[PDB]
């Protein structure tokens, strides 16, 4: 017995997407660039033209696949993306600081966290995970079944992803890494029952004491390099039988727990921002960066000082499902243990050794150098907006997410003096195997709003009208995007369909306007969670920002990133303007 299958991802009508595209370009391209683009768009959609041919191609594809976009998206967005996954692909999450003060407290928490994941896994293994709903409609739960017991695998041309959860005899162990040393930890007894918290704690003590050495080679840091470099080093690494066995154990593990060293001197108010760095990239070659396996889909991180969080491989899922799993786990850690497994002898967790040769050492050194450059160029800040959360916008009958997005547009305009291509993730989970699509936060309504907000010749009454119009318009774009009515994925599809049809790239995609539209100076995402956490990721362009937030009832946790190589961007500065924009908007509405 089961409810009806989810609707299939739709292909939107050609003219609808093209009209929306032209409207989204208006505030971020010049008048002449727009005029030229309109010409190209009309050429593209002319009767009997290229556009209609590609459109029929996608409609055909939708009739022959479970989701016309799923395979293409996984391939183009992740598997064929060759930049390192660290910072540029794998999002990190920071949890509230834990109160443990000694090793006992640290390991008790790590054990509870582990037990929590195994509890969640009961639903994955039995396919009994409850279906989530949005606006009365069921959502696809496929992403949740890709998180555990999975791992990305480097390839010379493109990467692949392995999921061992439904094999003949699925893995029964996690992997724990401490001071760069990996250990295979069975978390189920011979009869298939769990280890309980007490038993896991006992095993973690053994692992801890078996890895006190701090001068081992950080083999794991190899996973942080450019995908072509890692594919090369990976092939070399697994030539040795022992190395291959160790790599296989790591790849097959349910998940990985990283027992981190405490970061450098605090340096005061920059504590939260530095911990975010620890969760996203590890902090450095001499830190915590080698205490990982970035190909692993799920890595939980627990440091000695109480700083905790996770970093996940992006090919498997989106932010919302990841933090939902996190919420479940954290909630579990707060409940009292009800049943302790019978006391029985426990084996010694197996240390996964690596035989290092000069070649491998050389690859390790190159990986350390590459990552150092990456980390030094990352500018990340975390800001807790304590003034209000979802409560205020709701009291004004405005969508909190749309309110926040318009505040960001205002902050950006106040710094730059112009609007910019902006991306906000939309979840397509109402559809079978749906992932994401784009919400275009920069619009003519948002532009009109930001231009009038600080104009002393405009009445307070008109500023309020323009503000509400921009917020409501954004919410409109949001709701349509979630219903599969946006246009960005559709345009990508038409582009990929042309490749499959052996036709040259249509002019609309080689147009200056499209380049501008796809160059997101602001790439954003709302990732709500019950736990007071925050997610973060690096910008998608050298001169852009990455902005992520978790709106709570009375406050909002924000994450903002930028690259130091671009002198025009600064995360802390944008954060400051964002804080004032939010406050100014509340002040205007409340008057």
């Amino acid at each position: 017995h089961h409810t009806d299958p989810l609707p299939r991802l739709p292909v939107p009508p050609l003219q609808q997407s093209l009209d929306h595209y032209l409207k989204a370009l208006q505030p971020i391209v010049s008048e002449e660039e727009w005029a030229h683009t309109k010409q190209l768009v009309d050429e593209f959609q002319a009767s009997g033209g290229v556009g209609e041919r590609l459109q029929k191609g996608l409609e055909r594809r939708a009739r022959k696949t479970e989701n016309w976009l799923s395979e293409w998206w996984l391939k183009t967005a992740y598997l064929q993306y060759r930049q390192p996954v660290v910072i540029y692909s794998s999002p990190g999450v920071m949890l509230p600081k834990q109160d443990f003060v000694d090793l006992q407290g640290q390991l008790r928490f790590a054990a509870k966290l582990i037990e929590g994941v195994l509890d969640f896994k009961v639903m994955i293994d039995n396919e009994t995970l409850p279906v989530e709903y949005l606006g009365g409609k069921p959502l696809c739960m496929n992403q949740y079944y890709q998180i555990l017991s999975s791992c990305r695998v480097p390839g010379p041309k493109q990467d692949t992803v392995s999921n061992f959860s439904k094999t003949k005899k699925p893995p029964t162990h996690i992997t724990v890494v401490h001071n760069y040393q990996f250990f295979e930890l069975d978390v189920y007894h011979s009869d298939g029952t769990p280890l309980t918290a007490d038993q896991i704690f006992v095993q973690l003590e053994k692992i801890w004491n078996s890895s006190l050495q701090t001068n081992k080679e950080p083999v794991g840091i190899l996973t942080s390099n450019h995908r072509n470099s890692w594919a090369k080093a990976y092939n070399t690494l697994i030539k040795d039988k022992v190395n291959r066995d160790s790599v296989r154990s790591i790849q097959k593990s349910i998940f990985t727990v990283c027992l981190d060293a405490t970061m450098p001197r605090v340096s005061e108010d920059v504590y939260r921002s530095h911990v975010a760095g620890q969760m996203l990239h590890g902090g450095g070659s001499r830190l915590n960066s080698g205490n990982r396996w970035f190909d692993k889909t799920l890595q939980f991180i627990v440091a000695e000082d109480g700083s905790c969080g996770l970093v996940y491989e992006h090919a498997a899922a989106e932010g919302p499902p990841i933090v939902t799993l996190l919420d479940y786990v954290i909630e579990y850690t707060k409940k009292p243990e009800l049943v302790r497994s019978p006391m029985v002898p426990l084996p010694m967790p197996k240390k996964l050794r690596f035989n290092i040769t000069p070649e491998i050492k050389s690859d390790i050194e190159k990986a350390k150098q590459n990552l150092s450059i990456m980390i030094q160029d990352l500018d990340i800040t975390v800001m807790v907006f304590h003034h209000f959360g979802k409560d205020f916008p709701k009291s004004e009958k405005l969508s909190p997410d749309a309110f926040i997005q318009m505040a960001l547009q205002l902050a950006y305009y106040r710094i730059y003096g112009q609007a910019c291509a902006t991306y906000e993730s939309a979840s397509l989970r109402m559809f079978h195997l749906g992932r994401t699509d784009t919400i275009r936060s920069a619009s003519m309504d948002s532009l009109t709003f930001v231009k009038a907000m600080d104009d002393s010749s405009v009445t307070e009454h008109q500023k309020v009208e323009l503000l509400r119009k921009a917020v409501q318009a954004h919410r409109g774009y949001t709701d349509r995007a979630i219903r599969g009515e946006a246009f960005d994925r559709h345009l990508l599809g038409l582009k990929l369909q042309a490749i499959e049809d052996l036709v040259s790239t249509p002019d609309i995609f080689m147009d200056t306007s499209y380049a501008i539209a796809m160059h997101f100076h602001l790439s954003t995402s709302q990732v709500p969670a019950k736990t007071d956490c925050v997610m973060f990721f690096g910008p998608v362009v050298p001169d852009g920002y990455g902005v992520c937030y978790n709106p709570m009832e009375a406050h909002i946790n924000f994450s903002l990133s930028a690259y130091n190589s671009c002198a025009e961007t600064n995360a802390a500065r944008l954060a400051h303007y964002l804080e004032k924009a939010l406050l100014d908007m509340r002040a205007l509405l409340q008057s």
